[PDB]
């Protein structure tokens, strides 16, 4: 089967073939579109179809599918599986299958990049200890002095299910944030139950409006420790605007290194729940939802306020006014800095010349629009007339719970 | 079965029941989900006929009652003689308003039970409806006091003597390819444009020419009308702080109406049934204005702003496209002619959906229409998952005549 996609800004028709690779359910049906839902221990039997799927891929995309070689692994898995119920993945295979569970993501607008990734193989890793230097050398790579290069470090896979490596927070740098006792929240709201975590767990919180997170990592499944990142490690960069001298008192800052740490990896039906990666960030992430949404920051008001914009009625677009300069700020003060950052114009442009390639060379690149599209100005970004196919492939990253609700507590 | 729906900024988790009334396909499977794509007899009549008097009866507390059996026996004996059947006025009235209340992509049905009905299933000729369409206008403008209203034209038949309005809104600008191989008016009209002059009308060739109406009645070939100018409000664009902006020679009209749809109701088809309401300011200023293909306004309102337009990094774009909103939202606001802000209306439309859920169980909403096409993220809608699935009586895409029709 064939299906058909356009872009209604250009009339450029391109015809999808991947989607016939696709496994996983999307939560849609023929009666009801979920679309914008956020959220719509393996036997053996399943496993070893999972691993030959994975396999035959690997082997395809190196031209060696159906060679000695290709048979041999086949066999050498088979046995795995059968004698210890799992198996383990060659090098070459966690490399191959951590870049495709990025070319996979169909939420991602930054896959141009998916070949430039650095794994870091931690699965030897045995000890939260262990994590936190896996951890802060992931941290140290990535960040390059403002240079930034994706990475991800993968933590030994699932074994019962009861044994398994964690990442608790959500990100790896992230600010803390503080419910008072008036039912204001200092710092950053996103956060607080996390934050309530480390302090029940012993963080000593500084209550600021920027404190970095400390670590909270489970390894083997035993109960998880507080590590705290070196600050030196920690890039971040103080926002200003280049016109309105009075941006920087707004005492606005923001980290350089966007890392998430509560995903699960699966390649080829292994399953990786400790597999944080990183990439840098495109401006919009941090002006328009870090700093503005309601429940974030929530920075609009005080911005309007300093601007002197008219804030009687909401058809003075005073919002929008705002949410455009806070969003100049940030990308100035990124670049000011020499901290790698990407406009949601650039982004979207590179982002389509990507699908495009994909479509031609993979025969397709499924693509989430409600998450592709860019939370300002939608319709300007030729992601927006771009009809787009969400299915999902293997390879992938999957949303897993808060480990806080599934944990069994050891003491 | 029944299905949860969180917003993502409040918290509040509404529960759906509506969908499973759903009747018609998505497009999407659980392989694929197609929510970005634009365009996803008497046996199969008296189903659809029945379907819909159930719930025109229940909706007026008389389901099961004597009235509610003998309408349905009525219509069965009229389906099975005539092989169709006529809706009485009230249905008629109740299926338009839900139409527009199923419709998934529309923000604006906080206000769909109040919709103006104007019954024209007497129209036998196409001077008919244009006398018609010039009545609606003139209603629903209501000298900048705009009014939801929709005229419906006769059901389909066989299929071969369809009422349709050529034309994808009843106003609209005229486009033409010029020798320079730019495009003068709006590039999405440039192929309607050329049947019109084909078909004789003397297009006077200018950036702004409202299109005359091509109205075909009972499957003859379509004929040609030009709306009184005098009852098309249209409304110069000026920006409340930049004098300069007058000086781009800009304006859009008052009323959007749109002309190219099918109305289902209770399996009969209407294939003319031209509906129209009032404007959200970002319509304009965003997609008519804004997109490249057609005015494509921005990079002129940049360089009189004087933006820094060697990178994108400055959000020169973005500027542009804030301030352009703004003008258009002052020159409808002080001319007196009815607008709304997209804050204003995605706003309302979480109370509408509030509403809906809580009366009737659902509300089938598509996010890639309802979000507005500029600051999604700080519009209400934005952080509201929304299920979308197709309730009947409904509005329908259906394809331009001139692919189909035989002259
Ligand atoms: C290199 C620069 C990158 C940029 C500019 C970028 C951009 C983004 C953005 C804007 C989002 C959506 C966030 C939102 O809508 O608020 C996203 C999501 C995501 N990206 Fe990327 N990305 C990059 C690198 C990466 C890397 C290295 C990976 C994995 C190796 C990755 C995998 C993902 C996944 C799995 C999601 C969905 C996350 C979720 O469901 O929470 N991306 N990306
Ligand atoms: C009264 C004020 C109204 C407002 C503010 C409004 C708003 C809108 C907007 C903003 C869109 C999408 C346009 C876009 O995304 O570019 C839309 C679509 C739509 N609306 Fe409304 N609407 C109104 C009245 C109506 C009425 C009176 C009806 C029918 C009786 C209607 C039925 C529809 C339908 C069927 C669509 C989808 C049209 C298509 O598929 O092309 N709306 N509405
Ligand atoms: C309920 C829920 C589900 C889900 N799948 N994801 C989330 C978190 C969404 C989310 C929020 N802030 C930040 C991100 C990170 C997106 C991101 C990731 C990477 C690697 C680079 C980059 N520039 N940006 C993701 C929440
Ligand atoms: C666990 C959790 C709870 C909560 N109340 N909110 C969140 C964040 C939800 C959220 C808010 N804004 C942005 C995002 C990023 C994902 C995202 C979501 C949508 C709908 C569009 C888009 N472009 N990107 C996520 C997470
Ligand atoms: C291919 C295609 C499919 C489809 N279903 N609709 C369209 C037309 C989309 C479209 C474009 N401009 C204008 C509209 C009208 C939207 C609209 C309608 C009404 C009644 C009021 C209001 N404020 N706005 C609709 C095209
Ligand atoms: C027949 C036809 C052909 C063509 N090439 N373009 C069009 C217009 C397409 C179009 C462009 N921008 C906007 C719309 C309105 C519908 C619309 C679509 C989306 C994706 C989001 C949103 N908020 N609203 C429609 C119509
Ligand atoms: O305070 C805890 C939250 O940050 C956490 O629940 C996240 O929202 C979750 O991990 C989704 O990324
Ligand atoms: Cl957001
Ligand atoms: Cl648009
Ligand atoms: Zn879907
Ligand atoms: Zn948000
Ligand atoms: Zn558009």
């Amino acid at each position: 089967r064939f299906l058909k996609v356009k872009n209604w800004e250009t009339d450029v028709v391109l015809t999808d073939t991947l989607h016939l690779k696709s496994t996983l359910e999307t939560g849609c049906t023929e009666h009801i579109c979920m679309g914008s839902i956020m959220l719509p221990v393996r036997t053996k039997d399943q496993l070893f179809p999972l691993a030959k799927e994975f396999l035959d891929q690997y082997y395809s995309s190196i031209k060696r599918f159906g060679s000695k070689a290709h048979m041999d692994r086949l066999e050498e898995v088979n046995k795995e599986i059968e004698s210890t119920s799992t198996y383990q993945l060659k090098d070459t295979e966690l490399i191959y299958g951590a870049k495709h569970a990025w070319r996979n993501a169909s939420r991602c607008v930054g896959r141009i990049q998916w070949s430039k990734l650095q794994v870091f193989d931690a699965r030897d890793c045995t000890t939260a200890h262990g994590m936190f230097n896996y951890i802060c050398n992931h941290v140290k790579y990535a960040t390059n002095k403002g240079n930034l290069r994706s990475a991800i470090t993968i933590f030994p896979q699932r074994t019962d299910g009861k044994h398994d490596f964690r990442v608790w927070n959500s990100q790896l740098i992230r600010y803390a944030g503080y419910k008072q006792p008036d039912g204001s929240t200092l710092g950053d709201p996103a956060n607080v139950q996390f934050t309530e975590i480390c302090i029940q767990q012993g963080w000593k919180a500084p209550r600021g409006r920027f404190d970095v997170l400390p670590l909270l990592l489970q390894a083997n499944g035993n109960d998880p420790e507080l590590f705290q990142i070196p600050p030196e490690l920690v890039l971040e960069v103080p926002i200003r605007h280049p016109k309105f001298d009075w941006f920087k008192d707004l005492g606005l800052k923001w980290y350089g290194l966007p890392a998430v740490s509560n995903m699960l990896l699966e390649i080829g039906g292994l399953e990786f729940s400790a597999c944080p990666f990183s990439g840098w960030y495109m401006g919009t992430e941090i002006g328009v939802r870090d700093y503005c949404d309601n429940h974030r920051y929530n920075i609009l008001e005080e911005v309007a306020k300093k601007m002197d914009l008219d804030m009687r009625k909401t058809s003075s677009l005073w919002k929008d006014q705002a949410l455009v300069e806070i969003n100049i700020a940030v990308l100035y003060s990124f670049q000011s800095d020499k901290v790698t950052i990407v406009d949601h114009h650039s982004a979207t442009e590179s982002f389509i010349k990507h699908m495009e390639n994909e479509y031609r060379c993979r025969g397709g690149c499924p693509a989430d629009w409600v998450w592709i599209v860019p939370p300002m100005s939608g319709s300007i970004t030729p992601v927006f007339h771009q009809e787009m196919l969400n299915y999902r492939l293997t390879p992938s990253f999957e949303y897993q719970p808060d480990p806080w609700n599934t944990h069994v507590w050891k003491g």
